[PDB]
């Protein structure tokens, strides 16, 4: 359960772990290499976030765009501005490497054999679905969003160094 945060105005490069957890970020880019377990973010506003996890909690973000393949469907709570897209467009993990050295071709490949998540076809697209489950009223949430195509950001950025755990 590696701990990151807080952290302000530069971009995070957060390894393959079995959990992770991103606590006061603002204003950068957080690149993660798929984690075989949950991230849980909170306190995080303006940052833009490129992860693959089995689960995914947000709690007291605003103004995150949040790219995402996660083998469930996100959760979120108390949150706002959020919007969200798919994992593949952190074109730049496909030119990035695991600690090991071991480099995959496809967001699917890396998901599969780092991620741990089998079911890659059925899964990728959990990203529409959000779970912003303290809102009951009838009509849909305000508080979430589907990027739109010409607003995705495709990022080149080659992952590294790691940036070191703030604890564990």
């Amino acid at each position: 359960g590696n701990v990151y945060g807080p952290s302000t105005g530069t971009d995070l490069f957060i390894s393959h772990s079995k959990g992770v957890f991103i606590n006061g970020c603002a204003d950068c880019a957080i690149y993660c290499l798929p984690i075989a377990g949950s991230a849980f973010l909170s306190n995080c506003t303006n940052c833009r976030v490129y992860v693959a996890c089995h689960q995914l909690r947000l709690k007291g973000c605003t103004n995150l765009d949040m790219y995402v393949w996660c083998a469930s469907t996100p959760i979120i709570e108390e949150c706002d501005a959020m919007r969200f897209g798919p994992y593949r467009c952190w074109v730049g993990l496909l030119s990035s490497c695991t600690e090991d050295g071991k480099t995959y071709a496809t967001h699917a490949e890396w998901v599969s054999r780092v991620g741990e998540i089998e079911d890659t076809a059925r899964t990728e697209q959990n990203y529409v679905k959000v779970d912003d489950f303290q809102w009951v009223k009838k009509r849909a949430s305000p508080h979430w969003c589907v990027l739109a195509r010409e607003e995705e950001r495709a990022s080149t950025t080659v992952f590294g160094p790691a940036t070191l755990p703030s604890s564990s």
